[PDB]
């Protein structure tokens, strides 16, 4: 009593209800026709934050207790390996637990359908590499950079009618990023007060402080200090003394600090031609440290060769309406800093919120110079292939690879449930344009019939479709060779 | 009580929990290997039961509010027109039902999923397509007549090492049967004397009574009179039509029977009344009421009337009859538990071999019809439009489970058997099947197991057609009172 | 429960529930897509039975306590005279009810309203001249006699794809059925009792229709020609006409609206594509343009050839206003003392 | 039973019943027969507050968990743009999701039902913009100034009987307000006193040449004024005494943004309902002038409009289905300036009246209720986990 005792039959469905409570509330997110989902929380929680992206809300926030948590897990290694432009990874290891019902049928060990799995990894040898894929992603690029899957992934948000061209922007974002040393530190800011543009692009790092209206406007051969420590009237002098013979020697800057500070110094930097950032983000600082080539913060003695101090250009502009300043111009270039002046219209915020898949969606198409036909080109393809497939393998392994074959076919179905027009005459055109021979036809929402994807512009990246065919085949395996989800009891 | 109200999802689910009940007692029944079983009820039920063919449980009892009964009053209409081999037709259409839980998923139109029994003409032709079985029973036939598919009904059967023999008996009767003088006037019995045949085949309707140990040996030119009331005049007027037999159902009076003797008629005591009426239709009948009832009101066949005595006991043989619509066997055997089970297998057999001879088709059996089957469907729900697919693809995979079930009542690892068995199937051979002897696949032609063509036709009619009507009705069967 | 004696608000939603709940059974009914729909009952029933015809059934049986049953005895005067075409007239007089929820937030007498169905009178007379109306006919005809219609009567049944054969083969009747005379036997396939003789009754509603095309000597255009037209019209009639006699006018041409998507929705594409493309062509002036289910869009209805009798439409229009008109001015139906 | 649990029908209705629960409160609100409410929280409040203005009120209190909020957040939006008149744009959009009965029975996907909003834009421009014309009012200008917008947006506040005066006045303070430099500048307090004319401009600042204090009917406050520079000047209200009195602070501070909005717009449309009935015609036509998709989503967007015209008929007493039938008559017919006469009872010139709204009113309201309700359809539920 109260150990955790699921029994024979019930402890399967725990896995089978975790993937159908799942699949619903996503379905409505992929393609253009997707939807914003807001979720609301309070204490720690600001405000109703508003996530498009199904990965990054699912394990924010652990709602309840069924097993679902680590599957949602994975999906992150699946995100750094190339994130995300629609979240369909989950839909499809959702959708091959129904056929588990059926697999009670068998009567048999559960186990040899396991081989199917085998043949799933060999699935994916035939789902992978059959007919088309966009080939050849150089380096740089002035047009194949943009305007395809980004949209793609910005056409599930609505956002679009004027984000597109953000979309187009973080792809400039990505080839500075190149060279040696992987995605690091790059950070962004959705800034209120509108533009058409919805977005300048700055060169360094933005940091939002001003030591007052005094002081000199610009620095050149910059050094910046960092301090952990923050800053009869002439012993007062003495402090201010310290901080300027070793300033000058240095020939310092900048001066920036987490803390509050002593305004007697703020008077002597105005003069000296050095400015300096009170209270400032320790966030900013840590990245900074990657950036500048760091230092370590200590008492006065921190002047000097016991910090270092990059220098190209360090001022403060006007971006939008609010002073932020930047700094730019690091040796090392390992990290980046990308700038976004918004519209301001409950659309912006989520400009923030849209670029953060920015990193994710076009680093891999980067790296990968593979994708696949969207708009469900690669589904019905596959499944034309893999019905015919199960009465070629021996017998033991057509079972499994049959069920899975049959999977295919709902998902053209669910492309065109959403488009407004039913499915049932979707998918005989569909079939009939793909057993044809032509990769490019696929479903074409807004013709309500079938058409030609690569005008449209959508493709998906080719590591999502072949990661997780291996990997939702393996991690449904796993699910269903484990009879009971044990719980272990109170504490 | 008025019409039950049922809407949308819980309307349904009411005739989802109907076909599951029904499928897992029949699911041992099938084949060779197939379970004997025993019901008990109570009011107006004496003790236990046991019927290996599953139709003639059903039509007997209809225990329960869920629908159900309306299907299985069905099959009989499948018996008067084939219905019989083995019991089949109630589980395939029961896994129809499965599928249904996906339906709510497509969230759509379940009207237009119907269109998937267009489709079931398809499923006429390619559950049937599966390669070439038979082809001739031109009519009667000296040699094609049976040593096939009646014994295969018999195989599932404990009586199989002589009543094969008995069950080829079983033709000649559906010979006499076809035509349309309706499914009528079968009489079968068994006897306690013992023979290596095992049965006898007679011309005639066979009675067993006896006026008295005087009266004539036989009668020829005979004319029949039958009386509703009994005896308890006559020499008269039954002189005048030449009277050659009597035959009463109830008492006979003393007074006439001395009479009867010299004069040369034979009457026959107590007779049955289910014997009499199936009689005036073979003899045109007549209408009877009093004494009266002689002459021209009553209608006599005549060729000849006489008692011989079988071997072990006395009997009385009526034959010729000129309208020739009704016949009867009279069998006998050897004195087993296989004996009594003859009566089993002839009420079987009589309906398998009548359509055997009208279907001009036959199917393999041992699940041979079932594998192919499933792969030829597989193929086609991709290639029609998606949502009638989606039906159509489900009800492929229910064919998967029949193999299954076969060496599973065999004794044999179903799992090993099921990968075996479709390679064969798939390569083309029409004769190879399951071998629950052999443990793995064969030669089914071998064995002599095959199918009627019909009762593969109405097992699947039954589950598409009339399935169109099943998301569409909405209320269904209860009683018929007093 | 306890004693049931319903008064004003609830005491309206009875008739209300009454006619919503046999909406949902015959709605599917109409339209080129339908559902056969088969009943068994208990005491003196014998089998399932179909009958695609909603107003007989209704008349077999009287199933539960609301107040409808009288409502659906009348049905089948309409069928004497003319009777079916589609089973629209219970659905579109339950119809008037749901718009009755906005009238309690208008708060201002709900009788003025009902003085409308007076005024249904110069909605009767609106539906003439919009109807769209053919030449043609020709008295016997070699290929207009059929193919039209009757087929939109099975449109919406099942059976359509082998039905809409023998469709055909019932204008062969009404044309031996012409002259000095006024209104042979012709043998269905069915389940097997009193309720087959339902079919009877049903199937009364389709002999006649055709015998009033080869005699009426007008006909209209087919396949929602008709109601999109009507529809255009109508909205600039309200806007024609005093406003106490346009309230009643313009909420009755709304109505019209509704016809196109039922038609379109069934064919098997999106139910709204349809909406904006058929008013276009109406609009434009060309009365032989119409929904095209097979296409999906608009296209000609007279190269279909699917035409509706004259009679249909002249009677279905003043029939609607009269039916409706009684259950407004009309009490609860109860009271008077021993109960 | 006895828990929060969303899916299905009931995920769609918490946004249903938070749209109707609001619309019977402001209902009453709008037209010149207009109703103001009284409010009571015990919770850290004072007593009693009362907003005829159904932007204030929706702002300042979030009683419950289910959304609307949000929702009310966008209109004060519209009122920097514009705002007021008549609170109209909350109503129109309560009503919008009353349909999605009829949606349950579209048997398709509601989010193709959602490019309505899309259609809404199309829909909303076409009648704004082209309508018949104002023709006049150059710069300043002596008697065309006013007996316009003021009066209408008044109309649905009860003190009309004699603060359609007070509206006249208004358009005063703007013509010295407009010129080279900033909007704003403008302070407005109101005197417990009574007298005809009901109010009082002043050259300089009132603060409770020449500084002194004089004596305004009852309080004690003091007048700096006659100062050199000329271009800044303050404006003193005066009133009869009640609830409605107090609706003058958010009043004014609304008047201002709106007025602003007339001088460079250099445009107007007819009010008192004109607007609305004329879009209603030309909207019926061209959901059926659009493609098809476009189709369900603009012909549901169209009969949003039927509901203003008896909203404005419904306050004045007289039989709304009336109204609506004669309504449609003279706009159909193509006079403009005919509309909703409600002291009439029935129908009449509307530039006679002078009644007239700011281009602006219906610019902003249509764009942004395409995209803001988009974006809330967008969202079902709104998942909460609770904290703190």
């Amino acid at each position: 009593a109260g150990a955790d005792e699921e029994r024979a039959e019930t402890a399967r469905l725990s896995s089978f209800i975790g993937a159908i409570a799942i699949g619903d509330l996503v379905k409505s997110t992929l393609g253009p026709k997707g939807m914003d989902k807001i979720l609301l929380s309070s204490g720690r929680d600001a405000s109703l934050m508003v996530t498009n992206d199904g990965a990054t809300i699912l394990k924010n926030i652990g709602v309840d207790n069924p097993a679902a948590k680590v599957l949602v897990d994975m999906s992150r290694v699946q995100d750094d390996e190339v994130g995300d432009g629609t979240t369909s990874v989950t839909v499809l290891a959702a959708e091959l637990l129904r056929e588990a019902e059926s697999l009670i049928a068998k009567k048999i060990h559960p186990q040899t359908i396991i081989a199917g799995w085998r043949e799933a990894t060999k699935a994916a040898r035939q789902a992978l590499l059959n007919s088309a894929v966009d080939h050849g992603s150089d380096e740089v690029k002035f047009r194949q950079d943009l305007m395809n899957i980004a949209g793609t992934t910005l056409s599930s948000k609505l956002l679009t009618h004027h984000k597109d061209h953000f979309t187009k922007l973080a792809v400039e974002a990505v080839l500075r990023l190149k060279g040696s040393g992987n995605l690091e530190a790059i950070h962004v800011i959705k800034k209120l007060g509108g533009s058409l543009a919805d977005s300048y692009l700055d060169e360094g790092f933005l940091l939002d402080k001003k030591i007052g209206v005094n002081q000199p406007k610009r620095i050149e051969n910059a050094k910046i200090l960092i301090a952990n420590t923050g800053m009869i009237e002439h012993a007062e002098k003495e402090k201010m003394k310290e901080k300027v013979e070793r300033i000058l020697k240095h020939g310092i800057n900048c001066f920036i600090n987490r803390q509050l500070i002593y305004n007697y110094p703020e008077q002597l930097f105005g003069a000296a031609g050095v400015m300096a950032i009170e209270h400032a983000d320790f966030v900013g600082v840590e990245r900074l440290a990657l950036v500048t080539g760091g230092e370590i913060a200590s008492t006065f003695d921190h002047p000097e060769l016991v910090k270092l101090g990059s220098c190209k250009l360090i001022e403060e502009v006007m971006i939008g309406e609010d002073k932020l300043i930047h700094f730019s111009g690091v040796a090392l270039g390992e990290a980046c800093t990308i700038v976004l002046r918004g519209a301001t219209q409950q659309i912006l915020d989520e400009a923030e919120r849209s670029l953060h898949d920015a990193l994710c969606v076009l680093a891999q198409t980067v790296k990968d110079s593979r994708t696949v036909y969207g708009g469900g080109c690669s589904e019905m393809l596959m499944a034309h292939a893999v019905t015919q497939l199960a009465s070629r393998t021996p017998g033991k392994e057509a079972v499994a690879m049959e069920s899975y074959a049959k999977a295919l076919r709902m998902l053209p179905t669910i492309i065109a449930d959403n488009a407004g027009y039913d499915s049932a005459d979707l998918v005989a055109q569909l079939r009939a344009a793909h057993s044809e021979g032509k990769t490019t036809a696929g479903l074409d929402m807004k013709e309500g019939t079938i058409g030609d994807m690569s005008v449209l512009g959508i493709t998906e990246s080719f590591q999502v479709k072949r990661q997780v065919l291996l990997s939702a085949a393996e991690a449904a395996e796993v699910i269903l060779r484990v009879d009971n989800i044990i719980k272990a009891a109170p504490r």
